[PDB]
Protein backbone atom coordinates (compact mmCIF):
# COMPACT_ATOMS: atom_id res chain seq x y z
CA UNK A 1 0.00 0.00 0.00
CA UNK A 2 1.11 3.79 -0.54
CA UNK A 3 1.78 6.05 2.00
CA UNK A 4 -1.11 8.35 1.20
CA UNK A 5 -3.86 5.09 1.66
CA UNK A 6 -1.89 4.45 5.29
CA UNK A 7 -2.74 8.27 6.12
CA UNK A 8 -5.98 8.41 4.86
CA UNK A 9 -6.76 5.01 7.11
CA UNK A 10 -5.21 7.11 9.91
CA UNK A 11 -7.54 10.08 9.30
CA UNK A 12 -10.60 7.83 8.80
CA UNK A 13 -9.68 6.35 12.16
CA UNK A 14 -9.12 9.40 14.26
CA UNK A 15 -10.57 12.70 12.89
CA UNK A 16 -14.27 13.44 13.00
CA UNK A 17 -16.22 13.32 10.09
CA UNK A 18 -17.24 16.50 8.42
CA UNK A 19 -14.10 18.83 10.64
CA UNK A 20 -11.53 20.11 8.30
CA UNK A 21 -9.17 21.06 10.98
CA UNK A 22 -9.62 17.65 12.64
CA UNK A 23 -8.67 15.67 9.44
CA UNK A 24 -5.48 18.58 9.23
CA UNK A 25 -4.67 17.42 12.95
CA UNK A 26 -4.90 13.90 12.02
CA UNK A 27 -2.13 14.41 9.48
CA UNK A 28 -0.18 16.25 11.13
CA UNK A 29 -0.50 13.79 13.74
CA UNK A 30 0.24 10.96 11.80
CA UNK A 31 3.21 12.62 9.88
CA UNK A 32 4.63 13.92 12.96
CA UNK A 33 4.71 10.61 14.81
CA UNK A 34 4.51 7.49 12.29
CA UNK A 35 6.30 8.56 8.72
CA UNK A 36 7.16 11.64 7.18
CA UNK A 37 5.79 13.92 4.32
CA UNK A 38 7.13 16.57 2.67
CA UNK A 39 3.86 18.20 1.97
CA UNK A 40 2.68 18.43 5.25
CA UNK A 41 3.68 20.88 7.82
CA UNK A 42 1.94 23.20 10.29
CA UNK A 43 4.03 26.08 10.20
CA UNK A 44 4.40 26.15 6.58
CA UNK A 45 0.43 25.32 6.91
CA UNK A 46 0.04 28.89 9.23
CA UNK A 47 2.08 31.03 5.74
CA UNK A 48 -0.75 29.14 3.69
CA UNK A 49 -3.87 30.52 5.52
CA UNK A 50 -2.36 33.90 5.78
CA UNK A 51 -2.23 34.49 2.25
CA UNK A 52 -6.18 32.34 1.76
CA UNK A 53 -6.96 35.27 4.49
CA UNK A 54 -5.13 38.10 2.67
CA UNK A 55 -6.76 37.54 -0.50
CA UNK A 56 -10.14 35.96 -0.50
CA UNK A 57 -9.24 34.62 -3.77
CA UNK A 58 -12.58 32.99 -6.28
CA UNK A 59 -10.61 30.94 -8.14
CA UNK A 60 -7.37 28.60 -6.91
CA UNK A 61 -5.10 26.13 -8.97
CA UNK A 62 -2.81 23.60 -6.95
CA UNK A 63 -0.30 22.20 -8.89
CA UNK A 64 0.28 18.74 -6.86
CA UNK A 65 -2.35 16.89 -4.32
CA UNK A 66 -0.95 14.09 -2.63
CA UNK A 67 -2.96 12.67 -0.21
CA UNK A 68 -5.04 15.80 -0.15
CA UNK A 69 -3.61 17.94 2.74
CA UNK A 70 -3.43 21.08 1.13
CA UNK A 71 -6.83 20.68 -0.61
CA UNK A 72 -8.09 20.03 2.51
CA UNK A 73 -6.12 23.18 3.91
CA UNK A 74 -6.83 25.92 1.38
CA UNK A 75 -10.58 24.71 0.73
CA UNK A 76 -11.85 24.92 4.76
CA UNK A 77 -11.09 28.97 4.57
CA UNK A 78 -12.53 29.82 1.07
CA UNK A 79 -15.64 31.42 0.65
CA UNK A 80 -19.19 30.08 -0.56
CA UNK A 81 -18.77 30.20 -4.20
CA UNK A 82 -15.49 29.74 -4.41
CA UNK A 83 -13.68 26.77 -6.43
CA UNK A 84 -10.30 25.01 -5.99
CA UNK A 85 -9.02 23.33 -9.03
CA UNK A 86 -5.96 20.66 -7.89
CA UNK A 87 -4.11 18.68 -10.14
CA UNK A 88 -2.37 15.55 -9.47
CA UNK A 89 -0.29 13.26 -11.99
CA UNK A 90 -0.44 10.09 -10.01
CA UNK A 91 -3.90 8.43 -9.82
CA UNK A 92 -4.12 6.57 -6.69
CA UNK A 93 -3.29 10.38 -4.90
CA UNK A 94 -5.79 11.50 -7.06
CA UNK A 95 -8.60 8.94 -5.48
CA UNK A 96 -6.67 9.36 -2.09
CA UNK A 97 -7.41 13.23 -2.34
CA UNK A 98 -11.34 13.35 -3.11
CA UNK A 99 -11.51 10.61 -0.07
CA UNK A 100 -9.66 12.79 1.62
CA UNK A 101 -12.01 15.68 0.74
CA UNK A 102 -15.08 13.69 1.08
CA UNK A 103 -14.38 13.04 4.35
CA UNK A 104 -13.42 16.30 5.59
CA UNK A 105 -16.83 17.63 3.69
CA UNK A 106 -15.58 20.13 1.11
CA UNK A 107 -15.89 18.33 -1.89
CA UNK A 108 -18.31 21.09 -3.13
CA UNK A 109 -15.89 23.10 -3.25
CA UNK A 110 -12.55 21.10 -5.43
CA UNK A 111 -12.47 19.88 -9.07
CA UNK A 112 -9.84 17.20 -8.97
CA UNK A 113 -7.97 17.13 -12.61
CA UNK A 114 -5.99 14.07 -13.29
CA UNK A 115 -2.70 14.31 -15.30
CA UNK A 116 0.76 16.65 -15.80
CA UNK A 117 0.14 20.69 -15.15
CA UNK A 118 1.71 20.98 -19.10
CA UNK A 119 -0.89 19.08 -20.74
CA UNK A 120 -3.73 20.05 -18.56
CA UNK A 121 -2.91 24.25 -18.05
CA UNK A 122 -3.63 24.86 -21.83
CA UNK A 123 -6.65 23.20 -21.47
CA UNK A 124 -8.12 25.29 -18.34
CA UNK A 125 -10.01 27.75 -20.40
CA UNK A 126 -11.42 25.57 -23.39
CA UNK A 127 -12.14 22.76 -21.49
CA UNK A 128 -12.75 23.92 -17.51
CA UNK A 129 -14.20 27.39 -17.93
CA UNK A 130 -11.18 29.26 -16.38
CA UNK A 131 -10.95 33.24 -17.35
CA UNK A 132 -8.05 33.94 -15.14
CA UNK A 133 -6.70 32.62 -11.57
CA UNK A 134 -6.62 34.85 -8.54
CA UNK A 135 -4.35 31.92 -7.23
CA UNK A 136 -2.11 29.50 -8.01
CA UNK A 137 0.18 27.04 -5.51
CA UNK A 138 3.10 25.39 -6.56
CA UNK A 139 3.67 22.25 -4.79
CA UNK A 140 4.55 19.66 -7.57
CA UNK A 141 8.15 18.94 -9.10
CA UNK A 142 10.23 21.49 -8.39
CA UNK A 143 12.17 21.83 -12.23
CA UNK A 144 8.87 22.73 -13.47
CA UNK A 145 7.84 25.84 -11.02
CA UNK A 146 9.58 28.15 -13.85
CA UNK A 147 8.02 26.22 -17.18
CA UNK A 148 4.91 26.07 -15.34
CA UNK A 149 4.81 29.85 -14.41
CA UNK A 150 5.63 30.92 -18.15
CA UNK A 151 3.34 28.55 -19.27
CA UNK A 152 0.55 29.92 -17.06
CA UNK A 153 1.66 33.72 -18.24
CA UNK A 154 1.77 32.72 -21.91
CA UNK A 155 -1.97 31.17 -22.06
CA UNK A 156 -3.27 34.44 -20.21
CA UNK A 157 -4.33 32.40 -17.25
CA UNK A 158 -2.91 35.40 -14.75
CA UNK A 159 -4.26 38.69 -14.06
CA UNK A 160 -2.54 41.53 -12.34
CA UNK A 161 -2.88 40.76 -8.75
CA UNK A 162 -2.83 36.80 -9.33
CA UNK A 163 -0.95 35.35 -6.14
CA UNK A 164 1.47 32.90 -6.83
CA UNK A 165 2.73 30.79 -3.73
CA UNK A 166 5.80 28.35 -4.34
CA UNK A 167 6.39 25.92 -1.72
CA UNK A 168 9.92 24.56 -0.84
CA UNK A 169 11.99 27.00 -3.16
CA UNK A 170 14.85 26.64 -0.66
CA UNK A 171 14.91 22.70 0.17
CA UNK A 172 14.65 20.88 -2.47
CA UNK A 173 15.53 24.32 -3.81
CA UNK A 174 13.94 26.08 -6.80
CA UNK A 175 17.09 28.89 -7.95
CA UNK A 176 15.78 29.14 -11.60
CA UNK A 177 12.36 30.67 -10.27
CA UNK A 178 13.11 32.62 -7.85
CA UNK A 179 15.89 34.41 -9.98
CA UNK A 180 13.45 35.12 -12.83
CA UNK A 181 9.81 36.36 -10.67
CA UNK A 182 12.01 38.56 -8.11
CA UNK A 183 14.04 40.04 -11.26
CA UNK A 184 11.25 40.89 -13.88
CA UNK A 185 9.05 43.77 -13.51
CA UNK A 186 6.06 41.46 -14.21
CA UNK A 187 6.05 40.32 -10.12
CA UNK A 188 6.12 41.69 -6.99
CA UNK A 189 7.68 38.83 -4.28
CA UNK A 190 7.58 38.30 -0.49
CA UNK A 191 9.81 35.70 1.13
CA UNK A 192 8.31 33.29 3.55
CA UNK A 193 10.91 31.52 6.21
CA UNK A 194 9.59 28.41 7.12
CA UNK A 195 11.39 25.41 9.34
CA UNK A 196 11.67 21.83 8.77
CA UNK A 197 11.25 20.32 12.15
CA UNK A 198 12.37 16.45 11.37
CA UNK A 199 15.53 17.80 9.33
CA UNK A 200 16.33 20.65 11.26
CA UNK A 201 16.54 23.07 8.42
CA UNK A 202 15.53 26.22 7.42
CA UNK A 203 13.41 26.12 4.17
CA UNK A 204 10.44 28.82 2.41
CA UNK A 205 7.96 29.86 0.67
CA UNK A 206 7.97 32.64 -2.15
CA UNK A 207 4.66 35.02 -2.69
CA UNK A 208 4.91 36.53 -6.25
CA UNK A 209 2.21 38.51 -7.02
CA UNK A 210 1.58 39.13 -11.06
CA UNK A 211 1.85 43.04 -12.12
CA UNK A 212 0.68 42.38 -16.10
CA UNK A 213 2.77 42.26 -19.52
C1 LIG B 1 0.26 17.96 -11.48
C2 LIG B 1 1.72 17.63 -11.75
N1 LIG B 1 2.24 17.94 -13.04
C3 LIG B 1 3.53 17.55 -13.07
C4 LIG B 1 4.44 17.70 -14.24
O1 LIG B 1 3.97 16.71 -15.20
C5 LIG B 1 4.88 16.04 -16.05
C6 LIG B 1 4.67 14.78 -16.70
C7 LIG B 1 5.68 14.25 -17.51
C8 LIG B 1 6.87 14.95 -17.69
C9 LIG B 1 7.03 16.18 -17.05
CL1 LIG B 1 8.43 17.11 -17.19
C10 LIG B 1 6.07 16.74 -16.23
S1 LIG B 1 4.13 16.81 -11.68
C11 LIG B 1 2.62 16.99 -10.94
C12 LIG B 1 2.52 16.49 -9.62
C13 LIG B 1 3.49 16.30 -8.62
C14 LIG B 1 2.78 15.62 -7.57
N2 LIG B 1 1.45 15.55 -7.87
N3 LIG B 1 1.31 16.12 -9.07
Amino acid sequence: DTKEQRILRYVQQNAKPGDPQSVLEAIDTYCTQKEWAMNVGDAKGQIMDAVIREYSPSLVLELGAYCGYSAVRMARLLQPGARLLTMEINPDCAAITQQMLNFAGLQDKVTILNGASQDLIPQLKKKYDVDTLDMVFLDHWKDRYLPDTLLLEKCGLLRKGTVLLADNVIVPGTPDFLAYVRGSSSFECTHYSSYLEYMKVVDGLEKAIYQGP
